């Protein structure tokens, strides 16, 4: 039992912000060294961060326009990862001098990566388009690395009861979310779950922008898991009105991307519907969001991972309850999908 | 191989001092996460530091009178480790929401713990009662953690020749202990070993309280090993008299408690017979004792462990000698006891 | 890999002569073995398994007693031959079994060479790097670097010196001129040689100030030769005006490695310069600025590579080998062939 992830699907490799034109970005993804850089025309490129000569990482190399020269013996490679120049001996450039390229897709303020040996299926990139709609200082992205298996983070985000007791002022729901039985639906595309409640005051994240900050407000959490590790939490607070349409609301995306078995690249994006222009505040939010996850959620999930050791979640006979229905359905669906994928790996080997 | 310790015996889990009423003490014991806390009435309680919901440690949780709520999703548990409250959904609390409780015994200024699945046998807690007798500022406890297998520490304490060459002024025996062949007895309860000698000056630990500090003094080391890792070193210096009865003496307990294979919780307790009242000195002793073990014994035993690697002591064909008779008898008895225990486990599995 | 195999019947550099300070008890891990070294009264260096056979305490931690070592635990003493000279316990009788295994040493070229194999030593096999031992003693100097890599990655670097164009900064940079040169390489029964010649402007900083015109162009030569198990004897220098390299501001180096285990390596270097031979004030300033170049510029790439390679055997990963990789392959293969040939006549002398 060496670890198995879904291969076919689109994982978030990096925030759009993390590749600064000239910069040679490197990151480990599904246990693979990956280099990224942009070209002249902004076009992002992903390669195996590994020169095929003596296996030196390429990110350590020097950039040469839209080509990378490896820092060891200076073989250059183009964006397609064929060798453009050998400066040794006769000069002849071996057919074998190729870096494998990773199909990228730059939507929702992230670089999505296709790791599998097959051709990409841009179809499978799920539709989180509302992030791309509206004044650009409402949408913002943060990254957190955590030394845990990805499915522990998903499980946290799918069981939002935790917010009552885990989290401090910034988003605390004050014991009110826990008692609510959520409406959960399995579908062919996604797995949804909706919590509704009310508290006093409203969650600090929304309260100041409400009609009466101090006073009570109805809240809604609609989430949906999509393969391999994406969850699109929509949240907000209405006062007075029954129609949630007026709510001081928000479109979030929690996505994970495993580094290996027990490390995980955890990306978050908000897009708020309130004071949409103010980038001075947008930074102050997304910083105070990252804070909440990294400082309050981070340590519990990591603590759990340590107490769990390497042993598979269900193997430890967890005492599952009212609030664990959604996060199980996920783990099982993902499990079923992984086996189904391994099947039609050996069946696409035939066909 | 996982290593094998004796179950169905009392290991020291913590000094009585280490559990401060309100405090949620945590410690790893025989490769098990263990929480301890006191109740209103002082009563110490031991539980598997692991909420059975999602395997969050409970020590991280918030305390609620004589109950602990897990900091993740706030399931509460009583001292018996049955769940007293689920704040989610309908509210129903599964029978299955149980943390395993560890029988404790608070004698000799330690919390003794019974790790095995069976009912405790307080019979087996050996009788170190003289610690509990007398003015409370003669008795004192210290703890040292060392990154070694427990049987390496026992072996050190059973072969006290080492004090001649290992230790500095505080307790040095000046080459006089080494040449003595000790009287050793294997017994049904214990394994005893007695060194007698004389040196000049007396061991610094006793010398000032003797008739003539500078002058020679007869010394005695009576030790007895009891299962699983307890050694009850009695020591002292007489001058003039033949009868050791007058000696500036002391009742020590070396006990170990493995964290896992190659880590060990090493607890020590002195109880001196001299200037029994003076707690100002008692601290100055037990500090200068810990010093000697941690700074002089500590580094050799840890160095050895590294040089030994993972390989079983006897497997390395050690060149055993005059002074290694006691520490072998121990290792063998403990080995025999462990196998004998595993036998009647597999034979009560049949019968 | 878990069947990590080195050549046994050969001389590895255990330590720089400088690293054993008479009284001092030097310790070092060599071919996965704890090893103690110390000198005697008469300077004579001694190597032992750093491990008291009583309770397996390391001996280096012990206290020294003239030309004997007492183990710090229970004070069994041992002579330079590693037989026990004294038991201070019980009756006093010293068991035949109380022995430390001794490692044959050879103190040449400013290093302590060690013979790890169970056989008797063959001083024959210690290759001849004698020019280090010749000349004013402030031209010769030694440095040590530890790197968290398999030894054959370091050898491979030193045998493919093209890297100096792009890897290294000012102190030795060859400015893109070395790479295009196809070197003359020869396999031989003793060694594997390889010679690069070229010219650049300025000359390599290491030589330029001592040349006729520092700023002006100079012909350079790199003659190297690999000898088993991990020794490479890099000769380098710069001539101006003359065709005859005989006049060159030159140098005799030795790169040698000595594996700690699979993926750690003791890397020793010795220069011996032919210029301003007396000035020890400068000699230190050179050998420091040499160590710098290897540790700070070479070190991080070779370690980075090792990480990217993981544990997997070099050739197994299908490396894209080229004009400049001919020498470093011939080496790896020769060393490989030698190791198997050695293991063969071990299992065949086990039979007959
Ligand atoms: S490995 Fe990059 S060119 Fe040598
Ligand atoms: S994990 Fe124990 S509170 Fe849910
Ligand atoms: S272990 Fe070396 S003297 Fe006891
Ligand atoms: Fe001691
Ligand atoms: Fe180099």
């Amino acid at each position: 039992s060496t670890f198995e992830c879904l291969k076919r699907a689109w994982y978030v490799a990096a925030m759009s912000s993390e590749v600064e034109g000239e910069a040679l970005f490197h990151r480990r993804i599904l246990g693979t060294s990956v280099m990224i850089y942009r070209l002249a025309d902004g076009t992002p490129v992903a390669m195996h961060d590994r020169c095929p000569h003596r296996f030196a990482p390429l990110h350590l190399g020097q950039r040469e326009g839209d080509e990378i020269a490896c820092r060891y013996h200076a073989l250059r490679f183009d964006a397609d990862g064929r060798c453009t120049h050998n400066p040794h001996g006769n000069g002849r450039i071996p057919d074998a001098a190729r870096v494998r390229r990773f199909p990228l897709l730059e939507r929702y303020g992230f670089l999505w990566i296709w790791m599998d040996d097959s051709d990409p299926d841009p179809a499978l990139l799920p539709d989180f388009s509302p992030l791309e709609e509206g004044h650009p200082n409402a949408v913002a992205q943060t990254y957190m690395h955590m030394d845990v298996n990805y499915e522990l983070i998903i499980d946290n985000v799918m069981d939002l009861s935790h917010i009552d007791h885990v989290h401090g002022e910034i988003i605390t729901t004050r014991g009110q979310l826990s008692p609510v039985v959520p409406k959960v639906r399995e579908r062919d595309t996604h797995i949804s779950a909706r919590w509704e409640w009310s508290q006093t005051p409203a969650m600090m994240i929304f309260a100041p922008f409400l009609p009466r900050p101090e006073d009570a407000a109805r809240h809604y959490f609609d989430i949906s898991w999509t393969a391999p590790a994406n969850i699109q939490l929509s949240v907000g607070a209405v006062q007075d009105s029954d129609d949630f349409g007026d709510a001081t609301s928000q479109y979030d995306l929690h996505t994970c991307t495993p580094e290996d078995a027990f490390k995980t690249h955890y990306f978050f994006a908000t897009r708020r519907n309130h004071i949409v222009d103010d980038a001075d505040y947008n930074r102050k939010k997304i910083e105070a969001m990252h804070a909440a996850f990294e400082t309050e959620d981070g340590p519990i999930i990591t603590a759990v991972q340590e107490e769990m050791g390497e042993a598979e979640f269900f193997s430890l006979d967890p005492v599952l309850m009212s609030n664990d229905v959604a996060p199980v359905k996920v783990r099982r669906r993902l499990r079923r999908m992984i086996v189904e994928e391994q099947a039609a790996a050996a069946a696409a080997d035939a066909a």
